[PDB]
């Protein structure tokens, strides 16, 4: 029980693929563990400034994840922090994990002058929503999807 | 009155700094036309892969832009594509300039493998909504802002 948050770089691909089997299992879409991607791939990912791998480790197990985009803005030079997805085992759950992950996420994001953290939730999804109520400050608006099949 | 669409490149910088000013006008924020990155800045944002910055040329004149994310995912080999910001000249409304940076955006996106466009949209904002309503399909969402000032 000795918990330590890092995160990930290209060196750790291992870590980052049993990252995804923790968003798999706990979002019930293992869509997260069949058709991972190759180790160029992941290793790429890790390899960007613009992408943020956070895991939380209890041995070698990954007991959380969080993973989130860095978006450097046009009309200044400054920066975003976008939260994708952000997942705490079960077994784990009421610990602090989430809140460690989100808390190292603002010193990278600091580290970055990125100025923002920002992150999305469904209504419904309890947790999530009072987590970031806890840690942020809420407000609602809309998505929209749009097909690229359509181009003209 | 003959609009051609492009995709930004880094030998564009200069057509980008005026789309800036087409965004700090439209949305009242010119935040937008002081303030701006300077030039190596603004070219590299230009040379990723990751930021696309479209363009709607009047003569010289830009009369419409689009700044948008792709976001390269982890749980599998695909993208998704996030339109940030999307103006057009005042003097140009109803014209399909809109729709059709939209749609050269579309041609991105299948260009990248990239599956899916989307885009948020504030309530009261309803030329947004209507044209993203008519373009997309609507969901309701929660945002939350972090402050990563607080880091501990
Ligand atoms: C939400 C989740 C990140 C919680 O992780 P966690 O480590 O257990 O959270 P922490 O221990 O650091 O912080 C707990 C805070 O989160 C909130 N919260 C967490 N789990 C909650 C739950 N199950 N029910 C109600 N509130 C909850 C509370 O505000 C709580 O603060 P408190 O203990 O002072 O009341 C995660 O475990 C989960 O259950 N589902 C993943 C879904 C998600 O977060 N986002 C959508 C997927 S991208
Ligand atoms: C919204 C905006 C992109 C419209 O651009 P446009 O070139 O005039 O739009 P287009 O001519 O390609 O397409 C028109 C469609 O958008 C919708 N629409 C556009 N402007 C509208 C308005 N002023 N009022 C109501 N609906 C509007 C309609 O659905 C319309 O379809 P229709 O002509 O068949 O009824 C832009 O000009 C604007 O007014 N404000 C910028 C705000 C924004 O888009 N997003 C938030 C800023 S990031």
């Amino acid at each position: 029980g000795i918990i330590r948050t890092c995160r990930l770089g290209p060196d750790q691909v291992k870590s980052m693929r049993a990252a995804l089997d923790l968003f798999g299992r706990e979002f019930g879409g293992v869509t997260y563990s069949q058709h991972q991607p190759d180790s160029d791939y992941l290793g790429n990912l890790l390899r960007s400034k613009t992408f943020i791998a956070l895991a939380a480790f209890d041995q070698e197990a990954v007991v959380g994840a969080l993973a989130a985009y860095v978006l450097p803005k046009f009309e200044q030079a400054r920066s975003e922090i976008y939260i994708y997805d952000l997942a705490v085992s079960g077994e784990h759950r009421r610990q602090g994990i989430a809140t460690a992950l989100i808390n190292l996420l603002k010193h990278e994001a600091n580290a970055l002058g990125a100025y923002v953290i920002y992150v999305q939730a469904d209504y419904g999804d309890d947790p999530a929503v009072a987590l970031y109520t806890k840690l942020g400050i809420r407000e609602e608006v809309m998505h929209f999807d749009i097909d690229p099949s359509t181009a003209t």
